[PDB]
Parts: structure tokens; C-alpha cells; sequence
């Protein structure tokens, strides 16, 4: 038992991270098959980041501009594209260590590990949701762009984050691996507001029942509530509105424990209006929303990959 | 910017695991060079784990008793031998995978990552702290056992860690690579008491200089106080005692952030007495004492691998 914020196993991903170099600007790249991947503003100098013309600093680029380098070998490039706000560097070698992939574009409030890179190098792993802002808060320094977000099912590498920028807030922006960012951010070294974030009600929901599962029982509550009833609270303690798509993803959970959803939602409730009072759940004294249903089950479970 | 519980990439760690089959049971095993290292109670059922006697079942068992799988590799298995509470298999083949390593035997309060696996198969990875009463708090399911903890210093895996029980309590008990429990506890299934936990202090003051870095300043407060002065608080709140030692392990992060350590010793003290009024720290509604000092310079300066 017990229940930790986990992140994949990131070997699979750590064999993709190269070094990208234009210019005086130092970054990470993914290097799958013969593309690498990074961040268009690579070519950007600290003054061009306050009001860049990618296209104008593009074509100033040629193939040679670009110094890839995978640990100590250095990467021949052949060909460079603009997709949105990515750059493709065509290599002339695949990587040999390209695990089986996809892109994907996540939706706010899943989850997701961070290999957090520096110069090519891995420094370390972290999970963290897509907040419904968008924004995610991670540990990015400078240097940390290209650093890729990802999950891993079986031997697949599901990329759906890669990192460009840290907001005057402090909390960080980033794309797809097509170079969409998500929300409505843009890579240029100006305010940019995120506007209002919520809490993630189906995963605080979810971690609930993980926790019911490991034996923190102490919020079970002798109420009940209804989806209106419950989304009036949600709306004024700024949580995410309950679907009945978000019910019946808890379906597994709530059968493992038999306890009905909205009964837990009514345990919420109550959490929510008199706070906890001094007390833990799992170890912490605060709502979590980093954990969605699937990573509950997966983490119960014992999913490997 | 930004501040998370950042575990070490896991890849050089995941090219190390095999699945060992000992009968009915099965666990993981650590495979470096040509010996794989895997808990002694492989060697169980689960009646044998009310009172075992390991040299008793060890002489019943021969070297093709245990079979040693890598992926999908079958291992020769050459010889067998106890040391303390591991079983070392020779393996007639030495693991090309193998990274550079160390076997090393951690201080109460020290971190590392774990790396959770099943049947030999890396799940996921998180960041924890050996308790001082020399338990840890992980996510460990049935058949993780022989799972590691590492730190990694460059190139260089230091394995601190293998899983060997899960307490009546909740919480995890294992070795060192060599076999020897941390703490009193032995691998049998029958009560034992952990004794009583305290704070980690000196972590505990290493975060609380991590949130000023990253802007988090409202707990700081006009007092000071002194070392003997603060450990009577200390006492009462059940913390470590803090030590010269531990004030010079500070002595960097007091030098970056102009705070003297005494100083946040105050302002720690004012936490302790007062608790945190509704606020958060660096997203936290408790104390956090699972970095050390040298986690967070590491975190604060993007110290790579």
C-alpha cells in the first residue's frame, strides 16, 4: 500500500534528448527517428525574444546553423521546417534509441511526467497535470526548454508536452509536439495572462477514493448530494463542474470501494465548506488534483510498462 | 523557477532490473556485472513468512531453483549465496547494461528515488526520504519487493535501497545492498515496532530557503532565536535536533539568500508554534522535509546527469 505522486520509468525518453544550438542559444531537442524536435525560438536572441518575426529569423538560418549534438556525437543536419512554434531539424541519421511513439494533444486536467533537461542532459523526472488555465507548474530553469512532457503505455511514449516558456507568474507554457501551444500563450518575452484556474474536481475526487482504498477514512461523511446541488459548491470554491462523463470515469473506483460518487461528491462538499480542520489526507493538508482516475487505478494496481 | 519533487532519471536504474522465480514466489532482482541481487525471502511461501529460517530453506534450494529472466532473457544462474537478508545469483553473463555503480548505506534523512517495479518490469519512480526511525513512506503493492533506491552522481549509481517489507503499519522496510535492514525490523511477517518518527529539521530549513529563491517570503519573520533555544522547540514538536553540522550544511543556502540560518530557525519556530494560518508553502499546507540541502542547490541550479 501507500500512495506517491509517481512518474514514469523515463528511460525510454532519456535516449531522445539531444542538445540544439543556434547561434549563442543552447536548448533540448527530441530526437526521434531522423527529426529533432525543439523550440522555433532557438534562434532567438534575448533582445529578439521581446518581439520576435520567426519567419524573418528563419530564413537568416541555413542547415549549418544548427548544431545538434546526441551526448558527444554531433548530428549532420539535412533540411529545417517551421511547424507552428517547433522547429523540425531533418537529421541524417535515426535515432537507433527511438522508442515506439505518438503524438498527442492532451486535455486540461491529465497528467503527464516531465524529464526536466539541461544542455541535452537529464536532470530529473516529475509528474504534473495540464491545469485548466493550461499552465502547468513545473521546475524549469533556464536552459530547460525542450524538455518534453510524456506518458507510457506498455512500450509506447505518448508526447504531449514540450516546454517554451515561463510566464512573468512563474508558472510555464508549452505546445504539443505539432508546436500548438496549449491555452492561448505565444513564445514572445511579454504579459501574457492565464486567466482564472480551477481545481480538477474529478481528480481530487479520484485521489478520495485512493485514499479510502489505503484506509484515510475520516472524511467519509453520513451525507449525500446531487450533480446541481454538488456543482453550486463547485462553483463557488472555483472547482471544475462534475459531468456525468467525470461520474462515470470514477465507475471502477467507486465499485472497488463501494461507495456511491455522489456520496464521495457530498464528503467533498463538506471538506470544502469546513476545510479539514488541522487533518491529513494521504499526507497532505490540502485538496489534491494531481492524480486523474486512471493514474488512481494504474498506481492501485501495480501497472507496469 | 518553480519547485517539485524531482526523482532521478530512472533509465540507467531500469537496464538493471530482472524478474526472479524462487517456486511460487516471484520477485525483482538487480542485475550488475554477472550477479543479481534480490531479497531472501524469494525463498518463502507465505506460510514460510511467519517464522522462516532462511539457512534451513536456503539448503533445500539449488542453483537451477532459481529462475532469473531479463526482459526475455533466461539467465544461466552458476551459484548462490546469502549475505545478511539478500540472495546473490551468479549469472553467468555479465549485464551489458551495466552503469557505473556504488553500493552505499544512507544516513536517516537522506533521499533518494525508487524505482517501483513488478515481475521485473519498472512502473513508475518517486522521490522519498529514509525516516529517522528508518522506515520510508512509499507505494509498494505485493510483488515490488526487491525493488531499488538510487541517487546519481553524474555518471555514477549510488544503490542505497532494496524493498523487502511492508510493515502491519503501512509503512516499508528493506536493506542496504548488503543485506543489512535499516532500522531493527527483519524480514519475518510479525509485529515490530518502528518507534517513534520525527522531522527531518535541517530538510525541513533547506525547503524553507528553497521557497524564499522562489519568491514564497511570508513566513518570514523579525525574530531570531538560538541553537539550545530552538531545540527546546524542536523537542516539543518532535523535530530532529539541530546540529553545527546541519547549520553548515546550510551555510550555502544562507550565503544565496543573505538569511542567517538562526534566523530561519526563528521563523521555523513561529511556524512550529503558530502553524500556517490557511497559507501554503511552495504549494504546501504542511512542513516538508523530504529535500535535503544538497536537493535543493541540485533543483535551484539544474545539476544534471
Amino acid at each position: 500500500s501507500g500512495f506517491r505522486k509517481m512518474a514514469f520509468p523515463s528511460g525510454k525518453v532519456e535516449g531522445c534528448m539531444v542538445q540544439v544550438t543556434c547561434g549563442t542559444t543552447t536548448l533540448n531537442g527530441l530526437w526521434l527517428d531522423d527529426v529533432v524536435y525543439c523550440p522555433r525560438h532557438v534562434i532567438c536572441t534575448s533582445e529578439d525574444m521581446l518581439n520576435p518575426n520567426y519567419e524573418d529569423l528563419l530564413i537568416r538560418k541555413s542547415n549549418h546553423n544548427f548544431l545538434v549534438q546526441a551526448g558527444n556525437v554531433q548530428l549532420r543536419v539535412i533540411g529545417h521546417s517551421m511547424q507552428n512554434c517547433v522547429l523540425k531539424l531533418k537529421v541524417d541519421t535515426a535515432n537507433p534509441k527511438t522508442p515506439k511513439y505518438k503524438f498527442v494533444r492532451i486535455q486540461p486536467g491529465q497528467t503527464f511526467s516531465v524529464l526536466a533537461c539541461y544542455n541535452g542532459s537529464p536532470s530529473g523526472v516529475y509528474q504534473c497535470a495540464m491545469r485548466p488555465n493550461f499552465t502547468i507548474k513545473g521546475s524549469f530553469l533556464n536552459g530547460s526548454c525542450g524538455s518534453v512532457g510524456f506518458n507510457i503505455d506498455y512500450d509506447c511514449v505518448s508526447f504531449c508536452y514540450m516546454h517554451h516558456m515561463e510566464l512573468p507568474t512563474g508558472v510555464h507554457a508549452g505546445t504539443d509536439l505539432e508546436g500548438n501551444f496549449y491555452g492561448p500563450f505565444v513564445d514572445r518575452q511579454t504579459a501574457q495572462a492565464a486567466g482564472t484556474d480551477t481545481t480538477i474536481t474529478v481528480n481530487v475526487l479520484a485521489w478520495l477514493y485512493a485514499a479510502v482504498i489505503n484506509g484515510d477514512r475520516w472524511f467519509l461523511n453520513r451525507f449525500t448530494t446531487t450533480l446541481n446541488d454538488f456543482n453550486l459548491v463547485a462553483m463557488k470554491y472555483n472547482y471544475e463542474p462534475l459531468t456525468q462523463d467525470h461520474v462515470d470515469i470514477l465507475g471502477p473506483l467507486s465499485a472497488q470501494t463501494g461507495i456511491a460518487v455522489l456520496d464521495m461528491c457530498a464528503s467533498l462538499k463538506e471538506l470544502l465548506q469546513n476545510g479539514m480542520n488541522g487533518r491529513t489526507i494521504l499526507g497532505s493538508a490540502l485538496l489534491e488534483d494531481e492524480f486523474t482516475p486512471f493514474d488512481v487505478v494504474r498506481q492501485c494496481s501495480g501497472v507496469t510498462f
